[PDB]
């Protein structure tokens, strides 16, 4: 079995190598990859996403979120509060304010230690969820909004059209914004680009281990566990690497950094924090591997999570039985 101890793996493709997208998951997988929950995937030296970053200003956040934390450092949840609009220029003055700027510090260990003993006592603020992209047009490798899409490949696994489109998201960070532990919607894969700016730390579970960290996450948030079964789902909770090794939970952390793309594989949970002000854009996908964990996924069906009317079909048609309850959550 390949990569039997779960480590995130690091690629290298050639140029040509990267040419078909889906092949490469697929190869990843072959070298055991997925087993980690994450892949680290460094383009080769003759590819770029687009040619300057210099004209970016002028995109809108339209809801700034105002990361308010409670708890205690090692064991928090966070809320989202709106905050008014902003430009892109705006939002990367603030982050570079005294207010918000990253702190002196010696190497991104030095910085890992400085997030978790301080991150509750701050409340960043980050773009999220913005629809839209920053590839060229021109790029035809890795272009998240020229993947192929999550509807085609159940119409090919499956048979049957369904509604939905499936487009990029860009986000803008600063120090401390953070991302809750979380695997994606209906366990889809995801990809992360980092465009521009300060690095990004993440940590992971092995898909075969998720479990193990749902109950601990019950155990620490008992109050949340009692509301929603899923509530992992809601993207609200965090348990740092000290709390983790604690508790016996397999895990690993990686730092991607500016022009580096990072793959989620189904079920691999993951969290993480923001070195300083950046741009970023993801995705979900889906391959035939994924049918399964879609099939399988756990679902919120409380009301608190809430997402993209495209999630509708796939509940529908992979999880017929949950269907109804899933969609009173919704509303
Ligand atoms: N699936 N979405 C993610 O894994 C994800 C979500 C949010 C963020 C984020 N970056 N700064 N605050 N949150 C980073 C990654
Ligand atoms: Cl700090
Ligand atoms: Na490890
Ligand atoms: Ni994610
Ligand atoms: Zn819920």
């Amino acid at each position: 079995a390949q990569n039997p101890n779960c480590n995130i793996m690091i690629f290298h493709p050639t140029k040509e190598e990267f040419n078909d997208f889906d092949k490469y998951i697929a190869y990843m997988e072959s070298q055991g990859a997925h087993r980690a929950g994450l892949a680290k995937i460094i383009p080769p030296k003759e590819w770029k996403a687009r040619e300057t970053y210099d004209n970016i200003s002028e995109i809108l956040i339209a809801t700034p979120l105002q990361q308010v934390a409670s708890g205690r450092a090692g064991v928090f949840t966070q809320y989202h509060k709106k905050k008014k609009a902003m430009t892109v220029g705006e939002y990367r003055h603030l982050a570079n304010s005294k207010k918000y700027q990253t702190p002196p510090h010696q190497n991104f260990e030095d910085l890992e230690r400085k997030y978790w003993k301080n991150r509750i006592y701050n409340s960043p603020i980050y773009g999220a969820d913005i629809s839209g992209s920053l590839f060229d047009e021109n790029t035809k490798q890795w272009n998240l909004g020229h993947l192929g899409t999550i509807q085609d490949l159940l119409e090919k696994e499956c048979g049957v059209v369904i509604e939905g489109v499936n487009t990029p998201y860009l986000y803008f960070g600063m120090w401390k914004t953070t991302f809750a532990w979380h695997t994606e919607d209906m366990d889809l894969y995801s990809i992360n680009y980092l465009h521009l700016g300060e690095p990004k730390t993440w940590y992971v579970v092995p898909p075969e281990h998720g479990q193990r960290l749902e109950r601990l996450a019950r155990e620490l948030f008992p109050g949340s566990s009692r509301g929603c079964g899923a509530f992992l789902r809601h993207k609200v909770a965090l348990i740092s690497p000290t709390v983790l090794k604690e508790n016996g939970i397999p895990f690993n952390r990686i730092t991607q950094e500016a022009g580096e793309f990072m793959v989620t594989f189904p079920y691999g949970y993951h969290a993480g924090f923001n070195h300083g002000f950046n741009c970023a854009e993801a995705i979900n996908f889906a391959t035939p591997r994924w049918i399964d964990y879609g099939k399988m996924a756990s679902q919120c069906s409380c009301g608190e999570a809430r997402v993209t009317f495209s999630m509708d079909a796939f509940v529908r048609i992979l999880q017929p039985e949950r269907y109804d309850l899933w969609k009173r959550g919704q509303d």
